[PDB]
């Protein structure tokens, strides 16, 4: 059987993308940059804070000092952290808590493979920390999806080969990252968006231990 499940955060466990959009758009507008729209933000799925900011600067060919860059990223992050202060166990997506319980009871390792450095805070707010055997640290493993690095790191963090792992993802870049790690992807979303070549479920209530085992056996 598969020996680990490697979880993306946003769009899988819960979704805080709206708050990232609001905060990046506010930052861009404060510094006179146009183009941070919903289409642009959908392209930031699985993308590090620093790569995200650079994409925004690139809209206007804006050059900033390293210190200015750090301050811009901090300003946006502070705003986003204020926006997520009310996240609680209520925000957990359907099926996810039961899946975590079932994986743990079956002695299957659980790791977070998110690009967001806010992962630990979010898991704590949602009362999920105790289910996670490890959290891959994007400050140590900074490559944005679709690079496989974060998933490889998550598997190493629980002592399981990626080839013996399942990855759960809601984004194109994240699915590719899982593929290139060697793990088996199961997407959540639409096949039009995420592919007709892998198993996709329409929402997270379909992520059950039984379903993961069915997919693994096929
Ligand atoms: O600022 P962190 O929370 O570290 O990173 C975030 O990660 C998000 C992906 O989960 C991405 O969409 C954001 O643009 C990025 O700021
Ligand atoms: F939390 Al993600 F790709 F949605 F790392
Ligand atoms: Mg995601
Ligand atoms: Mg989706």
């Amino acid at each position: 059987m598969f020996k680990a499940v490697l979880f993306d955060l946003n769009g899988v466990i819960t979704d805080t993308a709206e708050y990232h959009f609001r905060a990046w758009k506010a930052l861009a507008e404060e510094i006179g940059i146009n183009g941070v729209d919903r289409q642009f933000n959908e392209q930031l799925k699985g993308v590090s804070r620093e790569d995200s900011l650079q994409k925004i600067l690139d809209l206007a060919d804006k050059k900033v000092s390293a210190e200015e860059f750090k301050e811009l990223a901090k300003r946006k992050n502070d705003n986003y952290v204020k926006m997520i202060q009310d996240v609680s166990p209520a925000d957990v997506y359907p099926g996810i808590l039961q899946l975590l319980k079932d994986l743990r009871s079956n002695k299957i390792k659980i790791a977070l493979a998110s690009a967001s450095k806010n992962g630990p805070f979010l898991l704590e707010r949602m009362n999920l920390t105790g289910y996670f055997d490890a959290i891959a640290d994007p400050a140590e493993v900074a490559a944005s999806k679709p690079a496989p690095d974060i998933f490889i790191a998550a598997a190493h963090a629980v002592g399981v080969a990626p080839s013996e792992s399942i990855g759960l993802e809601d984004s194109q870049a994240g699915i590719q990252a899982i593929k290139d790690s060697g793990a088996l992807p199961i997407g959540v979303g639409r096949p039009e968006d995420l592919g007709d070549d892998i198993v996709i479920v329409p929402d997270t209530s379909h992520y059950t231990l039984e379903f993961l085992k069915e997919v693994w056996l096929q």
